[PDB]
């Protein structure tokens, strides 16, 4: 009834794709999705979201709540998700005129990597992981969402190989897209939000306009060579070690060079900080630190609360094969089988 918000009464309507609502039955965050079904890829990628979400359970996890019946199952191209409302992300607190404490990043910094480690025991890599999707209250707890591009325990080593947006987090062998990916790569990631939440300390960077993220075909090359200005081009034998031959010769092509040290960057950070973001940033994914020796790192002796640290039961396995080439009519039965886990109900597309 001239709204945009096809929803129950239940909810009603409050703030800003997005809104905050009243939950008749605690407050929460609404999200509408357009154009569900245009793009077949990009459908996958919000069925993939979807799907992970409902499957995965743990405080350091982004909740849904509901997914509302559309209006005819057999039509629908909009979809409403009830979600678990968070004060802010990462993205918009780092854009904030405050400045941190090296407590505060710690217990952010933690409590990201305990999200990270359940998700990892559930079989999953997240494999996107960015300011933006680090959700976050104001008592420091953190909640990761945004799971479209994941990679469960049941896709492909090699990649689907399919014949033929900020890539800033992304670890070398995401960009060079080697495949065969481990938790590496999403060690690599948390370690460039890392770099960003030191810069939330008066003494790193002065002006809060003037923060920003540490590594920012022709952009995967910048971005490559971004990473190599800052530190360094590779070992041979770190090369050595890249999967595939063709990358090997790609990356012997960049002008050899020294790189930076970090701890110069972030002069005001104790030595715990840097030690364990120079572990973090490192271009072989065998030598760079694994997110359970992360958890063990002298920098959070004060934080830490080993109980909060624990696993799935179980690996989250998709009733569907979404690394495959998914036509519409699959797509559309697998979003109602979802819903169906919130209103069963409901009826099936024929």
């Amino acid at each position: 009834p001239h709204s945009d918000w096809q929803i129950p009464d239940r909810y009603e309507i409050r703030h800003l794709h997005v809104c905050e609502a009243y939950d008749k039955l605690r407050v929460v965050a609404i999200k509408k999705i357009l154009r569900v079904f245009e793009d077949l890829i990009d459908c996958k990628r919000i069925l993939r979201e979807i799907a992970i979400l409902n499957r995965l359970n743990h405080d350091h996890v982004v909740k849904v709540l509901d997914i509302v019946i559309p209006k005819d199952v057999e039509k629908f191209d909009e979809l409403y998700v009830v979600l678990e409302i968070a004060d802010s992300d990462f993205k918009k607190l780092f854009r904030t005129p405050v400045y941190l404490t090296e407590l505060h990043i710690k217990t952010l910094l933690y409590n990201l990597l305990v999200g990270v480690k359940y998700v990892h025991s559930a079989g999953i890599l997240h494999r996107d992981l960015k300011p933006a999707n680090c959700l976050v209250n104001q008592d420091c707890s953190v909640k990761v969402c945004d799971f479209g591009l994941a990679r469960t325990v049941d896709y492909p080593e090699n990649g689907n190989s399919q014949l033929p947006v900020t890539r800033w987090y992304r670890a070398p062998e995401l960009i060079l897209l080697q495949e065969n990916y481990t938790e590496a790569i999403d060690v690599w990631s948390i370690g460039c939000i890392f770099a960003e939440l030191l810069n939330m300390i008066k003494e790193n960077v002065a002006y809060h306009a003037d923060r920003g993220p540490l590594f920012p075909t022709r952009g995967n090359r910048d971005q490559l060579n971004v990473i190599f200005n800052i530190l360094g081009t590779p070992s041979e034998e770190d090369i050595e070690a890249l999967e595939k031959e063709d990358a090997k010769r790609y990356i012997r092509i960049f002008p050899k060079r020294e790189g930076t040290d970090l701890a110069e960057r972030f002069p005001a950070s104790s030595a715990d900080a840097i030690h364990l973001l120079k572990r973090m940033l490192v271009f072989n994914p065998n030598k760079r630190i694994t997110i359970n020796e992360c958890l063990a790192h002298p920098f959070f002796k004060e934080v830490r609360i080993a109980e909060v640290e624990t696993n799935a039961t179980e690996k989250v396995r998709l009733p569907f094969n979404d690394w495959m080439n998914m036509d519409e009519p699959q797509l559309r039965y697998a979003f109602v089988k979802e819903i169906q886990r919130y209103h069963p109900e409901i009826q099936l597309p024929r």
